[PDB]
């Protein structure tokens, strides 16, 4: 769980988003696991804007934040699950590091800010969805 939350936007997993989240829906994209909703209140989170590859996210599963190096955001064939069939996911990152199911929406970040958000993992590895490419999140 967890999401990201600037001006009036709530991003999230797309495979976890709330009724809510589908009757305020703004934008979603299966292929990048996002979903985008509407909110009442001001968001605060500062959305990074730059090509890191450095960064530290934030594990659930162990309570404990992590330094990673992470690849370009790029498409990723992802494994079958309760949600999605067997398929590429595009704008996927993916660093060494330990990850498992709830950890899914855990925040990545770099120096300039909200870089995007746990999305994927398995075997010693875990994968972000970026969301620097956003640029409509600021306007
Ligand atoms: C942090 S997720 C994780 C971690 C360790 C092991 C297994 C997982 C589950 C995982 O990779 N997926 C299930 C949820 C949907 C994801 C997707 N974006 O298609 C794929
Ligand atoms: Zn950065």
């Amino acid at each position: 769980s967890g999401a990201i939350y600037v001006g009036n936007y709530r991003v999230v997993n797309r495979h976890l988003a709330t009724h809510n989240d589908w009757a305020n829906l703004v934008w979603e994209d299966s292929s990048r696991d996002l979903l985008v909703s509407s909110t009442t209140a001001q968001g605060c989170d500062t959305i990074a804007r730059c090509d890191c590859q450095t960064g530290v996210y934030y594990c659930s599963s162990r309570r404990k934040h992590y330094p990673v190096s992470f690849s370009k955001p790029s498409l990723i064939f992802v494994e079958a699950s309760e949600y999605y069939p067997a398929r590429y996911q595009s704008h996927l990152m993916l660093a060494v590091g330990h990850s498992e199911p709830g950890d899914c929406g855990g925040i990545l970040r770099c120096q300039h800010g909200v870089v995007g958000i746990v999305s994927t993992g398995g075997n010693g590895l875990v994968g972000f969805a970026d969301v620097r490419d956003l640029l409509w999140l600021d306007e």
